[PDB]
C-alpha cells in the first residue's frame, strides 16, 4: 500500500485560495477548524438562517471563529469546494447551489465517494475531484488535530484536470492533518464499494442481526430475556474494545480459555461457507449498481421500505428489554 | 425477572463469619476489597510466593490492606469460600485445597456456574452453594463500588441445606456492591448455558469470523488489506459503542440512512435462517453436555486443537495489517 505522510503533501500550494467547506456536522465542523488552525483561508457554506437549526449552527461557526456563507456564496468565493453535506442531500445541494458556479481550475472535494461513483454528481470534465476520508469520527478528527497527532486517512483522486489534482487534495489532507499519522492512496470506486459492503455484510446488518439471532434463540428456549440481553449485547462491548486494541489476538488472550475454544470451534459453525458466498452476493450487488438503483429507487417512492424495517426493528424485544436493563447502569 | 437491592439483603447475616476468596485475579481482586471496604471479614487464599508472579499478587493483597493465606490455611479459616479461581483450575484446587476443610453449615460459592453445573464440582449435601454472577470485569465491580454505584449481577443457589443460602448468597452480593446495582435471580443452568452460548454465538465466535469472513472477502475480491481493516474490523468499535449506551435504535439513529437502509435489508441475508438453525444446534450440544464434555477431553490431552486452531488465527492476514495499522495510531 502507498502511504503518503507530512514530507509528501506541501501546504503552501493553498496560499492565495478560498477553501468552501460545505456542511458543518460531523465532519463539517471537525475538518473547517482544522483548515483554519493550518493557516488556510476557509469559508463555511451553510444555508440561510431561516428555523433554529440554521441559526444555531450559523451562530457556532462564528463562535469558533469561521465565516459563514449561504451555499452559493461559499462556493463562488471559493476555487475548492469540499462537500460534507449528508450524502442522500448532496445532489441537489451540488445541482443548485453549487453546479453553476464551478470554473476551470477549481477542485470539487468529497470524505464519500458514493455521489461521484455512482453518477449522482457528475462534475465538468474542467473540474478537479479528489476524496480525502478519514478513518476517525468528527469529534475525533477535530480533537486529535488539537494534540499535534494525526488520524490515517484514505486519498483519492476522481479527475485530474489541473495535472495537480494529486497534490491539492493531498494538500488538503495535511489542512485537516490526515497526513501525520499517514494517508493510504485509494479510490472513489474503493472507498465506496468497501464502505457499503462493510456496513452491510459486518458493522452494521451483520452484527445487529447475529446479536438477534442470539438473543432470539435463547429467548424461544425459554431463558430469562434480562439474561439473554447481557450474553448477546451487552458483553460486546468489552470484546469489540479489546479487538480493535490489539486485533482478535488480544481479545483472545484476554478471555477465558473456554471462550477462546468456544471461539475457535463455533464461530466457523455460525459464519460458514454459506454465509461467505452469500457476503460476496452482496458484494457483486454493490459492484454492479443494483444496490445503489435500489437505494435510489427507495428515496425516490417515500422510503416505504426503510420505514417499514425500521420500525419493526423498534418493537424488537431486545430493545424493550434493553431499555429496562440499561437505565440500571446509568454510567453508561 | 425477580431483582434484588440493597433493602433485600442483611450484611448481618454475616456477623462473626470469615470470608474466603480463593484467588485475586480480575474478580478476586475486586471482590475481596470490596467485602473488606464494607466490613466484613475477609482473607485472601492464594499459593504461597514461589516465584514473580505468585509473590507480586501476594504483595498486592498486603499492599491493598487485606490479609493473604495459603489456600487450605484460607479454607479452614472461613466459613464463606468464594471460588474465584480460573473456571479450568477450580476442581483441582477444590479437591486438593478446599474439600477437606469444609464443615457443616458452610457456604460455598461461585461467580460461574459451569463447575457445578456439569458436575466437575461436587460439594457435600450439608454445604450451601451459591453463586453471584457481576456482569461487569472486575476492574468496573471495583471501580464501580468506590463510585457508590453497584454492578448489576445475578444470583442462584445450588443447595440450601442451612436455608439461609439465598439469604447468605445476598448478603455477599451486598458487600461487593451488586444489590446496589440490583441482582437478578436465576440458576446456575441458566447462567452456565447462556454465558456458553453467547461466547460461541456471538460475543467471540460469531463475531471474530464474521469480521474475518467480511475482510476476506473484500481481500479476495481484489481490494486493498489496509482498506478491508477499517472497514470490517476498526470501525466496528464505534457501532458497537453506540449499540452498548442505547440498542440497536441508537445505532442506526446514528449512522447515515445509507447505513440504516443497508442494515435493515441486508443484515437478514447474512444471519438467515440456517444460521439461526445451527444456533439452535449450538445451543443443543450445550445443553445436553456433549459441549462441556468436549471441552474437558481437549484440556486432559493438553489442547491440541486449541493450540492448533488459535495457531492458524494467529497467522491470519487480517492480525498481520493490524499490527502494521495500529502502530500507526499510537492513542491504542
Ligand atoms: N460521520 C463520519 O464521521 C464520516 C462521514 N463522511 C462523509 O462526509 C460527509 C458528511 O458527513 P457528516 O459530517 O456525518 O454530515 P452531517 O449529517 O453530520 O451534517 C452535514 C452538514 O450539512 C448541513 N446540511 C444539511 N442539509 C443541508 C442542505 N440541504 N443544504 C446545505 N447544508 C445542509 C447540515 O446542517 C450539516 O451541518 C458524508 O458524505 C459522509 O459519508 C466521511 C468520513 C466519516
Ligand atoms: N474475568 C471476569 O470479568 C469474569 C469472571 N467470572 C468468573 O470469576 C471466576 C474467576 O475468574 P477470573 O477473576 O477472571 O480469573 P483470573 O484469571 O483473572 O484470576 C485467577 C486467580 O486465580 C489464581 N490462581 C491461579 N492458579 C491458581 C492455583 N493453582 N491455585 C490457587 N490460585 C490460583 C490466580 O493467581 C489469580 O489470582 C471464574 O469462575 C470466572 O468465570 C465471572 C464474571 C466475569
Ligand atoms: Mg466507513
Ligand atoms: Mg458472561
Ligand atoms: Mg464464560
Ligand atoms: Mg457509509
Amino acid at each position: 500500500a502507498r502511504m503518503y505522510y507530512d514530507a509528501d503533501a506541501n501546504l503552501d500550494l493553498l496560499k492565495g485560495k478560498t477553501i468552501a467547506v460545505i456542511g458543518y456536522g460531523s465532519q463539517g465542523h471537525a475538518q473547517a477548524q482544522n483548515l483554519h488552525d493550518s493557516g488556510l483561508e476557509v469559508v463555511v457554506g451553510l444555508r440561510k438562517p431561516e428555523d433554529d437549526f440554521t441559526t444555531a449552527e450559523w451562530n457556532q461557526v462564528v463562535a469558533d471563529g469561521l465565516t459563514p456563507l449561504p451555499v452559493d456564496e461559499a462556493a463562488r468565493a471559493a476555487q475548492i469546494i469540499q462537500i460534507l453535506v449528508p450524502d442522500d442531500i448532496q445532489a441537489k445541494v451540488y445541482r443548485e447551489k453549487i453546479e453553476p458556479y464551478l470554473n476551470e481550475g477549481d477542485a470539487l472535494g468529497f470524505s464519500h465517494g458514493f455521489n461521484i461513483h455512482f453518477g449522482q454528481i457528475v462534475p465538468p470534465p474542467s473540474v478537479d475531484v479528489f476524496m480525502v476520508a478519514p478513518k476517525s469520527p468528527g469529534h475525533l478528527v477535530r480533537r486529535m488535530y488539537r494534540q499535534g497527532v494525526g488520524v490515517p486517512g484514505l486519498i483519492a483522486v476522481h479527475n485530474d484536470h489541473t495535472g495537480k489534482a494529486l497534490e491539492t487534495g493531498l494538500a488538503y489532507a495535511k489542512g485537516i492533518g490526515c497526513t501525520r499519522a499517514g494517508v493510504i492512496a485509494t479510490t472513489f470506486k474503493e472507498e465506496t464499494e468497501t464502505d457499503l459492503f462493510g456496513e452491510q455484510c459486518v458493522l452494521c446488518g451483520g452484527v445487529t442481526e447475529l446479536i438477534k439471532a442470539g438473543f432470539d434463540t435463547l429467548v424461544e428456549a425459554g431463558y430469562q430475556p434480562e439474561i439473554a440481553y447481557f450474553e448477546c449485547l451487552h458483553e460486546l462491548k468489552l470484546i469489540v474494545d479489546l479487538i480493535y486494541e490489539g486485533g482478535i489476538g488480544l481479545m483472545r488472550y484476554s478471555v477465558s480459555d473456554t471462550a477462546e475454544y468456544g471461539d475457535l470451534t463455533v464461530g466457523p459453525r455460525i459464519i460458514n461457507e454459506n454465509t461467505r458466498a452469500e457476503m460476496k452476493k452482496v458484494l457483486a450487488a454493490i459492484q454492479d449498481g443494483t444496490f445503489a438503483r435500489e437505494l435510489l429507487l427507495e428515496f425516490q417512492v417515500g422510503r416505504p421500505v426503510f420505514s417499514a424495517l425500521r420500525r419493526k426493528g423498534q418493537e424488537h424485544l431486545i430493545e424493550k428489554v434493553g431499555k429496562e436493563l440499561r437505565a440500571m447502569m446509568p454510567w453508561l
